[PDB]
């Protein structure tokens, strides 16, 4: 209820959640980035799962074995999942359904309780078009993001501060609207909160940490992927600085 009518009232509040709570928020299903962002390690596993032939050596239910304490009660995923095990046709099923019921569903009750909060105050049907990064960018605000402190306090790895590459990119973010920065520093960051210091203070999920910029390793039409966690920005190889921006403005919106 606060937060819908403090976007009614246009009011600008530090209300800052991240991407399953928006997702859930528009009932969009939420990407394997946000448990890669918890974890690392289950999201190395699930796409070691997707991207090969697991099936031959598979030998798992689809159910997942979660403990709780006294006993562990098998609480199916689907109904009759026990029964079924993971396959290469439903390998993205189960997938995108152990993402789903291993973070929300221990909290898809407060979700519920926040969208009847919510939907009651602003229109379901005129905000249903936007996407999960517009809604952080609706409640907290679009904040007009400096550049200059963007880049004056990053580090970057694989490059250097004068490398072709690097140069291509910050002339991009200069380039980059505040619609464009703001959507950018999401999908580098995963906040659209900006510290009142600056990124000189920027912060992650794992303490204090600069901007720093990786090096993909991988060819010139490989997309920049970011880890939410440590603020880290693969940047790959390429050859033009259309490519470059093209690439960067297709991450950002998505």
């Amino acid at each position: 209820r606060i937060i819908g009518k403090a976007v009614y009232d246009e009011m600008t509040v530090d209300c800052h959640f991240t991407r399953a709570f928006y997702k859930r928020v528009l009932s969009i299903p939420v990407d394997l980035t946000d448990v890669e962002a918890l974890d690392p390690e289950f999201h190395r596993s699930l796409v070691w799962i997707l991207e090969n032939d697991i099936e031959n050596v598979l030998d798992m239910t689809f159910s997942i074995e979660q403990d709780r304490f006294g006993i562990t009660e098998i609480i199916d995923l689907k109904e009759n999942g026990r029964n079924i095990a993971v396959t290469n046709e439903n390998k993205r099923e189960y997938v995108e359904l152990v993402c789903r019921f291993k973070l929300v569903r221990v909290i898809e009750r407060q979700l519920s309780a926040f969208a009847e909060g919510f939907f009651e105050i602003l229109d379901v049907d005129m905000l249903k078009m936007f996407n999960e990064k517009e809604l952080e960018l609706l409640i907290s605000g679009l904040p007009e993001i400096d550049v200059d402190d963007w880049r004056n306090n990053t580090i970057y790895f694989g490059y250097t501060s004068d490398s072709q590459v690097i140069r291509w990119y910050w002339r991009a973010v200069r380039n980059f609207s505040m619609e464009e920065r703001a959507k950018l520093l999401q999908f580098a960051t995963g906040t659209s909160k900006l510290p009142l210091e600056g990124f000189a203070g920027l912060r992650c999920q794992n303490g204090n940490q600069k901007f720093q910029i990786h090096k993909a390793s991988g060819g010139s039409s490989r997309l920049p992927t970011a880890h939410t966690c440590f603020n880290q920005l693969d940047l790959p190889e390429y050859d033009s600085y259309e490519q470059l921006v093209k690439a960067l403005l297709f991450s950002l919106e998505e």
